[PDB]
């Protein structure tokens, strides 16, 4: 009834936007992974008469969901996806995009990366990322790729035209006391990433983490404190 939807209001299966600025949604999915429930975000932005989305929903049948509210929601098409980092709950769905005729994005890393693991591979190749502070327009955004964080492939994605920074994994929620799933970190690094993505947004108003609730600018610092933390 318009808060921003938590983990135990979403059945897996079940997908559900939240209007962030004109033109600019995220959504919320769930999915299991060893035993656990989990939310997790992404990012639906206007393209004119067609739709920019960032990252899947969590796995294929999310993903299938995810598109059918969409086209109730919002009833323009999705063309192009662009996946911020390997791991499923970025690139599980990607063949159901594929199968729905969505042009699928990534860097050549998170492409590598996921194929080296066994997930979902966006089609085309991103350049001009490969370093830390590089950004490229796509659309209606600019992704940008700050260096090593929650994995060394993680980008994030900002939205000019409503001042909106979606940091991907690489930032946390607010309530976050931990630094979530850190398999694949570099927590050495992590830091100076986000400090990056600071200086280089200044004038950010809501902040979307990976998984749970949006903010402001502060979700960047408290990231920054609960990971350095997390690393002593
Ligand atoms: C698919 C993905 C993955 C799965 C499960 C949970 C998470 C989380 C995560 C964990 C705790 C959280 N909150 S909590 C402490 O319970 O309160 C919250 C919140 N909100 C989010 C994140 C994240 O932090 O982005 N990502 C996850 N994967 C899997 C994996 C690849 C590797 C195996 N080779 C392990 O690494 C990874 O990230
Ligand atoms: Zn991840
Ligand atoms: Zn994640």
């Amino acid at each position: 009834s318009g808060e921003y939807p938590t983990v135990n209001e979403i059945p897996v299966g079940e997908v559900r936007l939240y209007q962030i600025a004109d033109g600019v949604w995220s959504h919320i999915a769930t999915q299991s992974f060893d035993g656990a429930v989990y939310p997790s975000n992404g990012l639906i932005v206007r393209d004119g008469d067609e739709l920019l989305l960032i990252d899947t929903a969590w796995g294929a049948k999310n993903t299938a969901a995810l598109l059918a509210e969409i086209e109730k929601q919002i009833g323009l098409p999705v063309t192009r996806a662009v996946s911020t980092h390997f791991h499923d709950d970025r690139v599980g769905g990607v063949d159901v995009l594929r199968a729905a005729g969505v042009a699928t994005y990534a860097s050549p890393s998170t492409r590598r990366l996921a194929e080296a693991e066994g997930n979902e591979i966006p089609t085309h190749s991103l350049e001009g990322l490969s370093s830390s502070g590089d950004a490229v327009r796509f659309g209606p955004v600019e992704l940008f790729y700050p260096g090593a964080a929650h994995s060394t492939d993680n980008l994030v994605v900002y939205v000019p035209s409503a001042n909106v920074l979606y940091g991907g994994c690489a930032v946390h929620e607010l309530s976050s006391t931990s630094a979530g799933n850190v398999a694949d970190a570099d927590l050495a690094e992590w830091p100076t990433s986000v400090e990056r993505i600071q200086k280089h947004y200044p004038e950010a108003e809501v902040v979307i983490p990976g998984h749970g609730l949006p903010g402001g600018l502060d979700l960047l610092q408290h990231t920054a404190n609960v990971v350095k933390a997390h690393k002593n």
